[PDB]
């Protein structure tokens, strides 16, 4: 059965892939080779072209992603050759470096060897390669509450955070055959961080907010043609609302709105004052300004939505069905100011795609 | 078949209704009476208790409604006795008066005779009993673009708007047997309007914005126990975002954000300035302030969401399944600041409920 699942996915993927690549005539022979390879080995190996295009298609099919206009320019790094934890580590360091690109962020994915018989070769524990630790000890909250469980697992492994609000978690991953993951501290020179200041309100720096430049999702599974790349960290640049309206603002995250309201000189007493909404806007203005001032790529949600509209037009002009998850595509601030809010999207799952997988901790 | 549909809906409704009313023992006899009545007449008549509770249940089941905490306090006006257009008119005038209640808005529904054989007794054309006309003539946009088609239909019938941005549409409805609807101008003394001013920014009155006090949806069908009350206008009070983030802000509505941005003294040039978001907040602050200052009921979206949370807790404590349409329950500004955003809702359709029906114009 597992072989038949593999085969059907391969057929569907190869056909679609080669069609887009203009290699339609090569489908027949490639399918035979894959058929034979599955029969003998229980699997098959993607050519570099298939893999690159697979990762790009997967991005293009990510319903929840507003950034998909640029799917075709994804930088795909093929690291299916890694066998050792130092190679994995170095590949992750390299991804961070080349993705960051001195602030001019390059959407990049590094692809590690795929699961074999559902056996992972590399198991990355990080939710993002760059993320802040979180602690909760007797009422005491420090750092990012979303990182609490991973932070606790890291500290089980002999790592110790300094317990600032912005401790960088180490990279943590397990190799096939090892009982325990290994962790490596991130070199600070690799990690770009942006102090959050406001263009007009000087007191805003009193909050001592910052965030990291590059969101690098490292815990999803890339599936291409029935091959499961469980370890395939990818990054884009941030849309400002992800930082200003969620990471810094959410009550279950950094929860900064009351402090924001205080530094911008408004009372945080009455719902009817819309102080949260007002704080959200200034915080979000601060984030965009701060990233721009530092030369770190970021997009505001209006521009992102305009770009997504072009993705929709591009999809239709290419005769491709467009899929989307309205609930994630709308920005968490002023969603009704975007066109996204005023239409519907088919939330069908098309493959290749990125998928959630179970956490190895917790 | 239509009789069997009616019967099944009646069985399900009566059982549920009487259970909630504590009249469980009366279900059997009432069901027999209804059975006989359907057999003889092809229909049945709701008792006042069933009708009142039906309308309340329908509100309680309205997935898209964030205001459902107060479902049980809906004021139900039973006007199934009306036969003439003057009675309909007067019932609509009365609804507006009693709903408005000098600004202390009472959620109210007026229920007119139901469809018979799918034949309407009363067909209301208005989307809301109080709404502004809209005109579009050779590039010239005036009033509410959402009212353009109804406005044009009204002007077919000999009504003429003054072509201000805030012409009140007349009530327009058709009686069974009449080819044409009739229209009646709304008495101005019945319609509360609120000038929009800002608590801190005096220039805001230069926009000369206003809105009406009471949203009275008049074009939906109330269905209770297989009986279709196609004419059953209902109202609540506004949540401020409906006015500030949609009616006044939407590009396809009054489209005031650029003007708002100008009076609040910010440039409307760069997406990264989040001027739309900032304009939205000030506009929404203005709306809440203005309604409060005038003594007209309104709720801000934070308070509304807090109330909805209580509706959810009430539903679970009562053992009732909660249904909701996440896409409508989240407010169009700062949705992620509400709990609604961070959970999911089952969008199943439970009856009794309010339903869309085809417009008689366009
Ligand atoms: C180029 C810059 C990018 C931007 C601005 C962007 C924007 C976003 C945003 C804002 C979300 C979450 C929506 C929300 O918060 O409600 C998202 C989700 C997502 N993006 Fe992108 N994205 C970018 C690049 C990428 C890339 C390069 C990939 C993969 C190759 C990707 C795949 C995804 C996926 C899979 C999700 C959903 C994750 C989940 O379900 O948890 N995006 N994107
Ligand atoms: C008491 C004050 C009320 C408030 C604040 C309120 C709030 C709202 C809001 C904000 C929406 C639209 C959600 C959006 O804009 O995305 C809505 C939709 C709705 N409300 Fe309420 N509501 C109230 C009273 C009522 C009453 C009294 C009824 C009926 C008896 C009702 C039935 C509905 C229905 C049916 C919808 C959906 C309409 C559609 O699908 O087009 N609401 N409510
Ligand atoms: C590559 C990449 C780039 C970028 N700029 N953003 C992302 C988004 C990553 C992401 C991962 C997860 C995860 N896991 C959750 C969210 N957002 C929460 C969205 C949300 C939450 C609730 C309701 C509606 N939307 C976002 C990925
Ligand atoms: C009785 C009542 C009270 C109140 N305060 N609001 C309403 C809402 C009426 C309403 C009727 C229609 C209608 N027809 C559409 C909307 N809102 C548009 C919501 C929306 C649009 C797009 C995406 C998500 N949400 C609202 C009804």
């Amino acid at each position: 059965e597992e072989k038949e699942i593999l085969w059907n996915e391969a057929k569907a993927f190869i056909a679609a892939c080669y069609q887009e690549l203009g290699k339609a005539a090569e489908v027949k022979d490639r399918l035979a080779d894959i058929k034979s390879e599955i029969d003998l080995t229980g699997s098959y190996v993607h050519t570099k072209e298939e893999l690159e295009h697979g990762a790009k298609m997967a991005w293009r099919n990510s319903n929840r992603c507003i950034g998909r206009l640029f799917w075709n320019s994804l930088n795909v790094i093929d690291r299916r050759d890694v066998r050792t934890k130092e190679e994995v580590r170095d590949a992750l360091f390299h991804h961070i470096e080349t993705a960051t690109n001195n602030g001019k962020i390059r959407p990049t994915i590094t692809i590690f060897p795929p699961e074999e018989k559902g056996e992972k070769q590399v198991e990355i524990w990080n939710h993002q390669l760059i993320r802040y630790a979180g602690y909760e000890s007797d009422g005491e909250r420090i750092g990012d509450p979303a990182s609490c469980s991973l932070t606790a697992a890291c500290e089980e492994l002999g790592w110790r955070g300094e317990r600032t609000d912005f401790d960088l978690l180490p990279l943590i991953f397990r190799m096939k055959g090892d009982e325990q993951p290994v962790w490596y501290e991130l070199p600070r020179s690799l990690v770009i961080e942006v102090p959050i200041t406001h263009p007009d309100i000087e007191a805003f720096s009193d909050l001592e907010l910052k965030w990291y430049g590059v969101p690098i999702i490292s815990d999803m599974k890339l599936e291409v043609g029935g091959i499961h790349y469980n370890a395939a960290p990818f990054n884009g640049w941030y849309m400002g609302t992800e930082i200003g309206a969620r990471n810094l603002a959410d009550e279950k995250r950094y929860d900064k709105l009351k402090k924001v309201a205080s530094v911008i000189g408004i009372a945080a007493d009455y719902n009817t004052d819309l102080w949260k909404d007002q704080a959200l806007v200034e915080l979000n203005k601060a984030v965009l300004h701060s990233y721009k001032k530092q030369g770190v790529s970021i997009v505001d949600h209006h521009t992102a939505a305009s770009q997504f509209k072009r993705f929709e037009e591009q999809a239709e002009e290419a005769g491709r069905k467009l899929t989307g998850d309205w609930t994630w595509l709308i920005p968490p601030i002023s969603p009704a100011a975007t066109h996204i809010f005023h239409r519907s999207y088919d939330n069908s799952i098309v493959k290749p795609n990125y998928f959630y997988q179970d956490k190895p901790y917790e």
